[PDB]
């Protein structure tokens, strides 16, 4: 198979630019696929897992979130959850209306992770199939109390605000893999900002009880390793989620980035068959 990538802007909330990928097979269109990055990341840190889904037959389309990788905005800054589930909402649009007889795919890790959970639950019948790999949706056990009143605080009026540092040498096993983070101009390489906290809680706070809202399948990834985010919290947001098909895929000693991982082809393997299986 080969994918080609695509990249293409659209005015997102705030007329912030924001740039996104579009990878595109050369087989028929099986599924559309939208993924959110992220904290700190960007889009074409997955150009591997767009092309592994390409040669499954998905299109997958990949922004880099506001103040993010090509996109505009200040680095890292926002003020509300609904600014990033905005955007993720218009890129699912998008995919929609130039692909109207596919079903449509929702992938997020970590933050994005968090803000496909948030979109999910918000528009729970728009979307068929959605993939999380580690994803944050338990903010306020990661963070100390005191941090998580900085951010809650702080993260409308500051939110470029530092409240916490992020250790990046936590992100894989690979050292290929955090150096290759560590020296990429288009990563933030700073700490943790209030706003970005505050929207994350937002999501962390009420997650039992929004988590009812989905219906639509979903599959967990997530590395028993991860000292970023610590397994438990998927294993307790699959125990709230309302649909039934609902699966937890824990990889034994991985570490956070799972698809980035030495494992990464058995993990993207593991996602395709999943995939594939429900179209
Ligand atoms: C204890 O220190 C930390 C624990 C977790 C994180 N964390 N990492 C991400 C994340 O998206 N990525 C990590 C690198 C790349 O794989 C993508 C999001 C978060 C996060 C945490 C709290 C509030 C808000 C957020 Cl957004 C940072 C520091």
């Amino acid at each position: 198979m080969t994918t080609t990538r695509t990249e293409r802007n659209f005015a997102g909330i705030g007329d912030v630019r924001i740039v996104y990928d579009v990878w595109t097979p050369d087989t028929a269109p099986q599924a559309v696929v939208v993924l959110a990055h992220g904290l700190g990341e960007h889009a074409r840190r997955y150009d591997h897992v767009a092309q592994r889904l390409g040669a499954a037959g998905l299109v997958t389309y990949a922004l880099d979130h506001r103040g993010h990788g090509r996109s505009g905005g200040k680095r890292v800054l926002v003020r509300d959850i609904s600014e990033y589930t905005a955007d993720f909402d218009t890129l699912v649009g998008i995919a929609t209306r130039e692909y109207p007889g596919c079903k449509r795919i929702v992938l997020g890790h970590s933050m994005g992770g968090g803000i496909v959970f948030a979109y999910g639950v918000e528009r729970p019948d728009n979307y068929d199939l959605m993939v999380l790999s580690a994803p944050a949706v338990a903010a306020q056990d990661l963070v100390s109390p005191v941090v998580a009143v900085a951010a809650k605080l702080l993260g409308v009026v500051v939110p470029g605000l530092p409240v916490q540092e992020l250790d990046f040498t936590a992100i894989s096993r690979d050292p290929e893999v955090v150096q290759a983070y560590n020296t990429d101009p288009l990563v933030h390489h700073g700490r943790v900002p209030a706003g970005i906290g505050r929207a994350l809680l937002q999501v962390g706070e009420t997650m039992p009880r929004r988590a009812p809202a989905l219906t639509a399948p979903l599959l967990v990834l997530h590395g028993t390793d991860d000292r970023l985010i610590p397994i438990e919290g998927s294993r307790r947001l699959v125990e709230c989620v309302g649909s039934a098909d609902v699966q937890l895929k824990e990889y034994p000693g991985l570490y956070h980035e799972v698809f980035n991982e030495p494992e990464r082809n058995q993990v993207l393997d593991d996602v395709v068959a999943w995939l594939t299986e429900r179209l």
